[PDB]
């Protein structure tokens, strides 16, 4: 496995993810650009540290990166230290059980999780009902079209979207109240 930064300061970087797309992470951080300087960024799923990654590349200020698979988190850990990222941490957690303290706020938020059902209206929840959010922070909600548009709190208001194939790529924002 290998993963391609295709923005900021690690631009055309590969980094291998281990055995178990371009115009989507394009798109968001395009969606981004204006704000992704010096944001504080959660990544709920961080998986590969697709989202992740790129957002330390584009001059994020920090991420903090949740990932259940113990393996995925360790090779994340691991790409981290050749990119020399000190402003990030991994958690080795399922988001449900992370999310579930006193949090702090992020400016920027990725929700993608692994399946939808069970854990992409939960994760949303969890977010702005444990201070997760900075003032009007913005969440990427990736979903697949079938889904419909999911349940979001009052505050949240649709701020961009994009389909393509079967995915609904969409990016909330959220107004503190
Ligand atoms: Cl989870």
């Amino acid at each position: 496995g290998q993963i391609r930064i295709i923005g900021g300061q690690w631009r055309g970087r590969k980094l291998p993810v281990p055995d178990s797309t371009d115009r989507v992470r394009e798109t968001l951080f395009n969606w981004l650009a204006p704000v992704i300087v010096d944001a504080q960024c959660l990544d709920c799923f961080a998986g590969s540290g697709a989202l992740g990654l790129e957002a330390l590349s584009r001059y994020a200020a920090g991420a903090t990166l949740i990932e259940m698979d113990r393996a995925v988190s360790q090779q994340l850990i691991k790409n981290l230290a050749t990119l020399k990222a000190g402003n990030a941490r991994v958690v080795n957690s399922n988001a449900m059980s992370f999310l579930a303290q006193k949090g702090t706020p992020h400016n920027i938020v990725f929700v993608d999780p692994p399946f939808r059902r069970g854990l992409l209206e939960e994760t949303i929840n969890l977010l702005e009902d444990n201070g997760w959010l900075a003032d009007e922070a913005l969440i990427y909600v990736e979903s697949e079209v079938e889904n419909g548009l999911p349940t979001v709190p009052a505050n949240w208001s649709l701020h961009r979207e994009k389909v393509a194939g079967q995915v609904a790529y969409r990016l909330y924002q959220r107004e503190a109240q």
